[PDB]
């Protein structure tokens, strides 16, 4: 009907495990309250359908995919599950790699973005299509040209140790699960 559901995962699946290994890998101190699967048909299928494509243009090369972080406030968990990532929400300004959406590596750098008036935080683990990728700059509005040919997929901070990623086509990312903690008890 509204095309996704959120399904809330027992502690004792080994699914729940996966997801809660990563978030404590870099916040060990902290309390995974919940843990929802995001199940959009549509936007999976587009995802897929993408990562087809870049699997085609690779030159034989697996197509890089990472499981990143994206802390955002509660009132867009839903805009998100259901149309994905958009960076035009807000907009981006200040210390840019670029006008797209931003995924951390780890768990503890989103933290910051999870902004809640109470205890309880909410951030998301997105699939990532990061593909190839080049250093970004605040003026970015697509990846730039590779040298000669072809374009990168994406941006980061750093190629030989990426630890925030940009993405500016939302084709290449799945929003999977919603993950609510609290820094308390
Ligand atoms: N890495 C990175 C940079 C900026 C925002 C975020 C986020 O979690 O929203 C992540």
């Amino acid at each position: 009907d509204p095309g996704f559901q959120k399904i809330t995962l027992s502690s004792s699946s080994e699914e729940y495990q996966k997801v809660w290994n990563l978030f404590n890998r870099t916040l060990p101190f902290y309390f995974v309250q919940k843990i929802e699967r995001v199940q959009n048909l549509a936007l999976w299928e587009v995802y897929q359908w993408q990562k087809g494509q870049m699997q085609k243009q690779n030159g034989g090369k697996a197509v890089d995919e990472r499981q990143l972080f994206h802390g955002t406030s509660a009132i867009f968990v839903d805009a998100i599950c259901q149309q994905n990532f958009d960076w035009r929400v807000c907009g981006v300004h200040g210390t840019s790699y670029g006008k797209g959406s931003y995924f951390a590596r780890d768990a503890a750098y989103s933290h910051h973005y999870s902004k809640s008036d109470t205890q309880t935080h909410t951030m998301f683990l997105a699939r990532v299509l990061v593909g190839e990728f080049v250093r970004g700059n605040a003026s970015f509005v697509r990846p730039p040209a590779k040298e000669g040919w072809a374009f990168y997929d994406s941006c980061v901070n750093s190629v030989s140790d990426p630890s925030i990623f940009v993405i500016f086509e939302k084709h290449q990312v799945y929003p999977e699960y919603v993950i609510q903690y609290t820094t308390s008890s």
